[PDB]
């Protein structure tokens, strides 16, 4: 699922994070179930990047 990820990444403006998804193989699914812990742990350090993620599946998922 690179396809709707990077999509959704673009989406965010957060197009730099591919890589770490890419590497990480993190499909829209995996990501659902991902919160703050889980987002350090695959190297998103910054506060509001990750807040912009959780709230980004949040809309993608629950409208």
């Amino acid at each position: 699922l690179d396809m709707n990820i990077s999509q959704f990444l673009k989406s965010l403006g957060l197009e730099h994070l591919r890589d770490i998804f890419e590497t990480e193989q993190i499909t829209l699914r995996v990501l659902a179930d991902m919160g703050h812990e889980e987002l350090k742990e695959i190297g998103i350090n910054a506060y509001g990047h990750r807040h912009k993620l959780i709230k980004g599946v949040e809309r993608l998922l629950g409208g």
